[PDB]
């Protein structure tokens, strides 16, 4: 059996009552037809609230029953509206076994004063005959065993609500509220103008171009006159915002300069980032700038897809007079251009 | 397998339900022809919005059903305007395989308060012949299995653009060499007689309780060293690779003792994880000290899952010394045991 | 023992339930010890 | 209907039980042209109303 993500157990709640109901001297009955002796009113501890009683007719009820003995349980008291349940009647012989045990099988819709029972419960004169030994001493013994469904109750039993769960993941949280609180100020970077807080080993780890300058044993004084001016400090804000934070949401704009930052601090994710963002930044008009700036910037697969671009497009690329500016000012970009194309272009004359 | 520029993956999203119904007294069936037994709502881990329930007729619907149980499947909560979804039916013997299996062969489209199922499921006297073992002590046993299909997506996965290719976060990896390469640390740190060359900085960033008391008049003058002897050094480099590379690859030889530094020292994810550990470590022998160890450690989910298993194991793990210690150690965890078996149980 | 096994579900409301808990340890045992080896282990 | 007044009301002769999952009511209510029909005002502006007495 394979263990379910979800379960239930159905639980219909059952009562039993055993009540043992002995005559003596049946044979002083009495009687004629329509005699009817009750029993003391009886019940189980719990609830309490459920009394029963019993019915018996000597000789009978009816024409039917001229020779037999009828058995009847009708219910004396109740709080609810209706108590559903099937019983099962007996008769002990003279070693006191059970004996002429018959019981109905469907459950009785039992309300206040209604009886149901069993006209022919037993024979009369079977009874009275001492052959079967039925009638021990001239005492009759009647054994009632009842049993009571109550309402069906659920428990809805969930199981492995699933697993534990697990908060989400703690990297670039901790670094940003650290950053967001600017607490532990290991050094103070005035660079144009502006002043900026960071740590030593983060700058290290994620730029070498940091830790080439930290690792020549001079921080105090390279932390408190650093010499920044290649790369503006909103750029340089945008690259904290992108090591501590992890994003760099106003790439879009600043492709160009951010990817001149990247390789000044030979951030190789970072200029990934710029060629992916700038590849499709491609139009007709500045397509040759940039080409210049791939060229410029050792950009291998920005200026790959500037090449297949201008291969495609050269009835357009070259109308531009930007393509005519890189002829006059990168001869040997023509040279290897025209030998590009020529070493491709093996066949025709 | 020929080589293609381009691939297409058309993914369809199944999701897999598993549910046991059991039915006691079910010969105490109460009611003639007409009767409805409806179940609990459930679901699986699936935005537990899809929730189902079980229809059961003993006698059947109608005439045509006389000698047929007739078993339904109804879907009651469902956020989507519709669902299609394809179910297997089956019920179990005594010794619990499947028998009678049969199976809706289309994804039928289910709304609000719809139903599908077997009116004619099975003969009601191949069920009532005990011969066959169909119902052992008169417990009625079914295993439903439903399928749910979704939306299908597509991924459309060209094969080699990705002219460059995009590394993943190395802020794990290179926090976790910079530990073996011991570099950039600007205090010592000793604990248990051993040095483990640590900074402050880093430990302040990703543990609350140390960024809380270091600043409080001890980094003036006890930075070079902080004595910590709660735990052993075998377990604290584990708790500063957890700290510095975000994992703790060596979780069972020791997962107690880093739940007991866990909760001292305030660890969400770490609590949850041992936790896991000790789960599966779940056992009839060691529960004892797995329920004084939850509830000295506060974790409250390994205290109810070890309690679950307390009660699904109470014949047997009661009579081991280590409970014994335990009920003579800790009462109100036996009274715990005791709330929850009483009050949820019965 | 028998009464606080089925009657369970109040007792442990009641205040006298956590005076036993605090001064009396070792009853719980044999409360829980009847309460485990009898009547509801059919799970 | 379309002035609010109560048309076509049927009513239950027997008082049926119900437990969870137990429905009760007609089948054959209404005949769908009859309701779709616009001269007895049974469809008033594309709504249909309902009124439920338990």
């Amino acid at each position: 059996g394979p263990v379910a993500e979800s379960w239930c157990y159905t639980q219909i709640k059952v009562v039993k009552f055993s009540y043992m109901w002995t005559i003596n001297n049946f044979s002083f009955c009495r009687e004629e037809m329509g005699e009817v002796i009750k029993s003391s009113t009886f019940s189980s501890g719990a609830n309490d609230k459920l009394k029963w009683c019993l019915r018996v007719n000597p000789k009978g009820l009816d024409e039917e029953s001229k020779d037999y003995l009828s058995l009847y349980l009708l219910l004396v008291s109740c709080p609810k509206s209706e108590v559903r349940a099937k019983f099962k009647f007996s008769i002990l012989n003279a070693k006191g076994e059970e004996t002429k045990a018959m019981e109905s099988q469907r459950a009785y819709r039992f309300v206040q004063g209604k009886d149901w029972g069993f006209k022919k419960f037993i024979r009369r004169d079977f009874l009275l005959d001492e052959a079967n030994g039925l009638l021990p001493d001239d005492k009759l013994t009647l054994f009632c065993e009842v049993s009571v469904v109550q309402d069906s109750v659920n428990i809805s039993g969930q199981n492995t609500m699933n697993m534990v769960k697990v908060p989400e993941c703690r990297l670039a949280d901790e670094l940003g509220g650290l950053w967001e609180n600017s607490r532990f100020t290991d050094c103070c970077l005035c660079v144009a103008g502006q002043e900026f807080q960071a740590h030593k080993a983060i700058l290290a780890a994620r730029s070498p171009v940091f830790s080439a300058m930290f690792e020549h044993e001079m921080e105090e004084s390279k932390k408190n006159r650093v010499e920044i001016n290649d790369v503006e400090p909103e750029v340089f804000k945008e690259m904290m915002c992108f090591i501590y934070t992890g994003k760099a949401p106003n790439l879009d704009k600043m492709a160009d300069d951010l990817l001149a930052a990247a390789d000044k601090y030979a951030l190789e994710r970072l200029k990934v980032m710029c060629e992916d963002a700038l590849c499709s930044n491609l139009s007709v008009e500045n397509a040759a700038e940039i080409l210049i700036l791939a060229d410029l910037h050792s950009a291998d697969q920005l200026k790959t897809q500037a090449v297949d671009f201008i291969n495609y497009h050269a009835s357009d690329v070259l109308e531009t007079s930007g393509w005519k500016s890189m002829v006059v000012s990168h001869p040997h970009l023509v040279a290897e251009a025209y030998r590009s194309l020529a070493s491709a272009q093996c066949p025709f004359l």
